């Protein structure tokens, strides 16, 4: 409080601020004869005084303070987000009040005299009170007077008020409670409750005290998000700390508490020094509610009885302080929004000291708080299963904290039906495939946030899902079966694409720092231990694998032996991110497209800046472990060469996204992915097209890039490749990674090259190994650069510079300026002695593979060591072939002659669906050649061919055994 008005032009942004803590404190204040005015150092919001107002009924006292009250648009344009004027301040009831407080606004005002509005003082504690002064009054510019009217039809009474606050604040952000109406409600929680109905019987009501307890073991026995304190004497000292004194009759006096963004309403960068010195002594209400969950454990843990007491008062002392403070039902405190954020650990607290709580008599006030703050998440609380039930983010952040909100309710009938409710809420909600890019499990094992397969939000959704299901085991309220399938073939699924981080292709807005499978452990064991047929094998022998357990370690764990997962082998198509997975030997291979319903990347304001080629037909190859100690190292990283791609090698001013916050560049068509064949095999089919016109992509830019993957090698061809620039500046990159001490040797034609710098050019016939044992062999091409050399780059979240040694190899397409086309082949278990036996079978008419047809309509690549054929039909087409006559769609099929079966599968990587559309099943017709005989596939037998009717759902591959008809 300066003796400037509020809303200063000069300084709109600076909060004017009556706390009392300054000279003359009163002078602005002015009461009738029927109002006394004090400042009682007893309870305070901000410094350690309150304005005492005793008063008769109809009585007044004026607050004289100019307001050069703002539009929501000078407002606006001051912050930069939609905003407005906000009038707020603190009031104590030590008893309720039955009538209103008007506060009254205008020019020069006495008892006696434009716009004001209500507060309903029919409750105790503090409440707080916050209105926009152009949206929630019944205004002028040249407003001096705030006058605070006692109701009429009360006799006398007493209010205890601090921190009467002008300030900007966000205009999404002032609520609607039981005291204060505005144009914002956010509306309570109203509980679904699902037929028939559990009983209260001792069996039901064992299995909720159960749930409860296993809940405990949980929290009792690391978690991200929780700043873990097990250090009693530390505990001690925090609490000390917020000097909470019980008031005699009734209530608390302490330090003010405030939520992550109800400081907003302060502005506190433009706020007077006098104000920030002030509010730098509030607590924080996540550090607050973080000291009563680690008080809550160290309870439930401590042996000593005298210590395990203090430990109960401090928690009772802190939980009556925070309901004193005003965080109670009908009590909405201006906001509260991302309240998970300040309280997810409260919800948990509750669990661990239910008993105290119900002893204290607190029970019933905590749950009815919690309750009503819980109303933000109404949409997945109120447990009604929709299309946004499967969100990822609530698995994580929430799912816990809302069952632990159900398990405190008192009536025993009415906990039974909201937990009997909620599991199945959580049975649909991982059962369901969502329509359209809504986040939730999908039918081929992705698992989708931001409208896509995002490893970085579906690992901690699979942890806590897994969690949820395992504390609901073997009783009455344990989670349908369906949604154990599902989330199975979702976290089968990611053990597949880790090895054990998932790869640059899948590591989302966040390269380089890709999720691992090791924070994901625990879910292993508790979906494993939560089978109706417990325990699953497979799952169990996940578990051991990736928490690095021995056979002998079993039995004790699991209850019976189970020998450790070796890694997967063979291929595994993934077209909800148009991907696919082949493992070998401890390689795994992430070859990832992009399309119409899946961005090529998620590039935000800082993250991913040079993304733009995360999914240009990428083929990124990781042993099992660390990616860094394979050199994916970010610190001069090329962004231009990610393994596999074809890409135009752009400065990074032009390779960073135009877009300054957020890009997630979908593709020009439907077809782009991989299938699979018999398990073993895939084939990637990328059709690159670019934008018709965005800023900094060349629209002209174009390639068809097809992969086909079997056992230890890969064929990987191009055709069609173009540019605005005669293929200026155009590279598909064989592999990238930095140099070190432990990854030192390139090998080139039987050559070791661990000079630092090197280049030298390929052509058809020339080898190389990496660093990493994969060796390229080039079968087509006219021009392959080699680089080992000091790369300058910059990191993706700041653009901040980086730099490192690299070895380096791509194909410079620049040589063939219409057309430009590639065959390579890369063997993942390579030495010197097998890449020359491997050159040689190559210079013998190519004994290692055949392309039968490579153009813009089919490429066709036979495997002759596989004796495996992929065809990618870019286009519907006739061909000419053994076995594959004619397909009517664009498509991916595979063959496999075996002594006297062809085995065919097929698909649409396209997923045949929009961001709102649900995915529908496309009907493939493959003609094959001759007759044949036999799994969902079709065959017809018409002259003297076989149509085959594939039906391709969610781009999930599917395939027949044929046998010959005589
Ligand atoms: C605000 C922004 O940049 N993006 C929005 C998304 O929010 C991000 O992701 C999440 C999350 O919980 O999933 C939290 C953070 O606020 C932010 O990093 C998200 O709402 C998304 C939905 O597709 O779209 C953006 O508006
Ligand atoms: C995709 C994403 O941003 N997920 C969020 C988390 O980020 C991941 O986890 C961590 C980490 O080590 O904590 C680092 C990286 O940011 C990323 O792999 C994290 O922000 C989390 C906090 O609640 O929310 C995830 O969804
Ligand atoms: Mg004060």
């Amino acid at each position: 409080a300066t003796s400037n008005p509020a809303f200063d032009p000069k300084n709109l942004m600076q909060s004017e601020i009556y706390h009392f803590a300054q000279n003359n404190p009163l002078a602005d204040f002015s009461s009738d004869k029927n109002s006394i005015l004090t400042l009682s150092d007893k309870r305070s919001i901000m410094g350690n005084q309150s304005l005492l107002w005793k008063w008769k009924g109809g009585s007044s006292f004026t607050l004289h303070k100019k307001l050069i009250v703002p539009t929501d648009k000078e407002a606006s344009k001051a912050w930069g987000r939609s905003s407005t004027p906000v009038f707020s301040f603190w009031l104590y009831n030590e008893k309720p009040i039955d009538g209103y407080l008007t506060i009254d606004f205008g020019e020069k005002l006495i008892s006696t005299s434009q716009a004001g509005f209500k507060v309903k003082l029919d409750f105790t504690g503090w409440r707080a009170v916050g209105v926009s002064l152009n949206n929630d009054l019944e205004l002028g510019a040249k407003v001096d007077s705030i006058r605070f009217k006692a109701p009429s039809n009360v006799s006398q009474g007493e209010i205890y008020i601090d921190r009467i606050m002008f300030s900007v604040d966000d205009a999404r952000y002032q609520w609607s409670d039981y005291q204060v109406k505005t144009r914002l409600s956010e509306p309570e929680i109203q509980f679904h409750n699902v037929k028939p109905q559990l009983p209260v019987t001792p069996e039901n009501l064992a299995a909720i005290d159960l749930i409860r307890q296993r809940l405990i073991n949980e929290f009792v026995g690391k978690e991200t998000n929780l700043a873990l304190e097990e250090n009693i004497s530390k505990l001690k000292s925090d609490f000390d700390a917020l000097n909470i004194h019980t008031l005699a009759n009734g209530g608390t006096q302490g330090r003010h508490l405030i939520t992550d963004k109800q400081i907003i309403i302060y502005q506190p960068e433009n706020l007077n020094s006098q104000d920030k010195q002030l509010f730098d002594n509030y607590v924080i209400l996540g550090n607050y509610t973080t000291l009563m969950f680690n008080i809550s454990r160290a309870y439930v843990l401590e042996k000593d009885p005298t210590q395990k007491a203090q430990l109960k008062q401090m928690y009772l002392l802190m939980t009556k302080h925070l309901l004193d403070q005003g965080f109670v039902k009908g009590s909405a405190l201006v906001t509260t929004h991302h309240w998970g954020y300040s309280s997810r650990w409260w919800y948990i607290s509750t669990l661990l000291m239910s008993d105290a709580l119900k002893e204290a008599n607190l029970q019933t006030q905590v749950y009815d708080s919690l309750l009503w703050y819980s109303r933000e998440f109404k949409s997945s609380f109120d447990m009604k299963v929709s299309a946004d039930s499967s969100d990822l983010d609530y698995f994580n952040t929430l799912s816990r904290q809302h069952l632990a909100l159900l398990l405190l309710e008192p009536d025993d009938q009415k906990r039974i039906n909201l937990v009997n409710t909620f599991s199945h809420y959580i049975t649909g909600a991982l059962t369901q495939v969502p329509p359209g890019g809504k986040d939730g499990l999908r039918p081929d094992g992705t698992a989708w946030r931001h409208e896509g397969n995002y490893p970085g939000y579906s690992f901690p959704a699979f942890k806590n899902a897994s969690q949820l299901i395992y504390l609901l085991r073997d009783t009455p309220f344990s989670v349908g079966e369906s949604g154990w399938n599902n989330l199975k073939k979702a976290m089968v699924s990611a053990w597949i694409y880790s090895n054990p981080e998932v790869g640059l292709p899948l590591a989302g807005r966040h390269p380089f720092n890709s999720p691992s499978l090791k924070s994901v452990a625990q879910g292993y064991y508790w979906l494993a231990m939560s089978a109706k047929s417990s325990p699953d094998k497979t799952l169990a022998s996940i578990y051991l694998a990736i928490s690095d357990k021995t056979q002998n370690e079993s039995t004790a764990i699991f209850g019976e032996t189970i020998t450790p997962a070796s890694l997967p082998q063979g291929f595994y198509a993934f077209n909800g991110g148009a991907f696919g997975i082949h493992r070998w030997q401890d390689k795994m291979v992430t070859l990832k497209a992009y399309n119409t319903n899946v961005w090529s990347s998620e590039i935000y304001n800082k993250d991913n800046r040079y993304g733009r080629y995360q999914s240009h037909g990428v083929a990124q190859i990781v042993s099992n472990g660390s990616q860094l100690s394979q050199g994916y190292q970010q610190e001069g990283w090329d962004w231009n060469r990610m393994q596999g791609a074809t890409t135009i090698h752009l400065p990074l001013k032009d390779l960073d996204s135009p877009k300054p916050h957020t890009l997630m560049q979908r593709g020009e068509r439907g077809f782009s992915g991989t299938s699979s064949l018999e398990g073993q095999y895939g084939m990637m089919a990328f059709d690159l097209i670019y934008p018709a016109n965005l800023e900094r992509f060349d629209p002209n830019f174009t390639a068809k890039k097809s992969v086909l993957a079997a056992d230890n090698h890969l064929i990987f061809i191009g055709s069609n490749i173009n540019s605005s620039d005669k293929n200026k500046n155009v590279e598909t990159t064989l592999f990238q990674h930095a140099i070190t001490p432990t990854l030192n040797t390139l090998w080139i034609n039987g050559q070791k090259i661990e000079n630092m710098p090197y280049q030298t050019t390929l052509q058809q016939g020339d080898w190389l190994i990496d660093s990493n044992g994969n060796g390229y062999l080039i079968t087509q091409a006219e021009k392959v650069n080699v680089s080992r050399q000091h790369q300058v780059s910059a990191e993706n979240k700041n653009r901040q510079p980086t730099e490192g040694n690299f070895s380096s190899a791509w194909i410079d397409h620049s040589t063939r300026p219409k057309d430009a086309s590639y065959e390579y082949m890369v063997f993942l278990d390579a030495t010197p002695e097998k890449m020359g036996e491997m050159a040689q079978k190559f210079r013998e008419n190519n004994g290692l593979y055949q392309v039968l047809r490579k153009d813009k309509d089919v490429h066709i690549i036979l495997d002759k060591l596989s004796n495996v054929t992929g065809y990618a039909f870019y286009q519907p087409a006739s061909i000419e072939d053994k076995w594959i006559k004619k397909v009517n769609k664009p498509a991916i099929v595979m063959t496999h002659r075996q002594k006297d079966t062809l085995i065919v599968s097929a698909v649409t990587p396209d997923l045949n669906m929009t961001r709102q559309k649900a995915a529908t099943p496309v009907t493939i017709n493959v003609t094959i050649n001759g007759k044949w005989q036999s799994s969902e596939v079709k065959y017809q037998v018409s002259g003297d061919n076989t149509e085959l009717t594939f039906t391709s759902y969610f781009g999930i591959p599917q395939e027949i055994k044929l046998s010959p008809l005589p």
